[PDB]
């Protein structure tokens, strides 16, 4: 856990537990972002590469702090493993990490594409952690904007950052939802602890960022 902040956000190689001369490709990512995986001190939260899956490991199970300088050979059978090269080198989030947009069920948002890749993201997270999305969120008796929110949260600094139910009631009605009452502010609050708080902590400690939120390529 001292030993999961110097960590955070390397992709790894990580010790099989099922065959001791196998290993997997694992990102190490912070504890926050599932409460139902405890980790204690030389314990690091990692997601598989392999299996899109989190596992608290210790350090003994830690084979390298990187996936780096491996052999050709070692890639050519290994689709996992070229995958977790390509999200270190360029943070392309593999397709494993990601739920269809179908599954799952664009005039306003700048980048639909990301809005998409966005929320692929989030329905897949959510299940691999186990509170999975059934039911579409809702909020203000109309489907909740979950990317809006997340890129309102992230202007206001992030959700650890909000110290008012002030500052609350105005991503509430930034939201677009027409109707305010008094318990606005800690519904959403409420809503973005369920449904976006645990991917907030995930994405910032993975280094995975959104266009139009974290950054902006205007010339792409």
């Amino acid at each position: 856990s001292r030993l999961n902040d110097e960590l955070l956000g390397k992709v790894v190689s990580v010790v099989s537990a099922t065959e001791r001369t196998e290993w997997y490709p694992a990102l190490v990512i912070s504890p926050s972002c599932n409460d139902d995986i405890t980790v204690k001190k030389d314990q690091c939260l990692v997601r598989s590469f392999i299996d899109s899956k989190f596992y608290s490991i210790a350090r003994k199970d830690i084979k390298e702090v990187d996936i780096l300088n491996l052999p050709e050979s070692e890639l050519s059978t290994k689709p996992g493993l070229q995958k977790a090269s390509i999200f270190l080198k360029t943070r392309v989030v593999p397709d494993n990490w990601k739920m269809d947009i179908s599954e799952i069920l664009p005039e306003e948002e700048l980048d639909p594409e990301e809005r998409d890749n966005f929320l692929q993201q989030l329905y897949k997270f959510m299940e691999d952690r186990g509170t999975p999305i059934n039911k579409p969120p809702v909020l203000g008796y109309k489907d909740l904007n979950l990317f809006k929110l997340f890129r309102l949260v992230y202007h206001q600094g992030g959700c650890d950052n909000i110290d008012s139910g002030a500052v609350w009631k105005q991503i509430y009605m930034d939201l677009g939802i027409p109707i305010l009452n008094s318990a606005a502010s800690y519904n959403v609050k409420t809503a973005y602890r369920k449904y976006l708080y645990g991917f907030e902590e995930y994405c910032r400690s993975a280094n995975i960022q959104f266009r139009t939120v974290h950054h902006h390529e205007p010339k792409v």
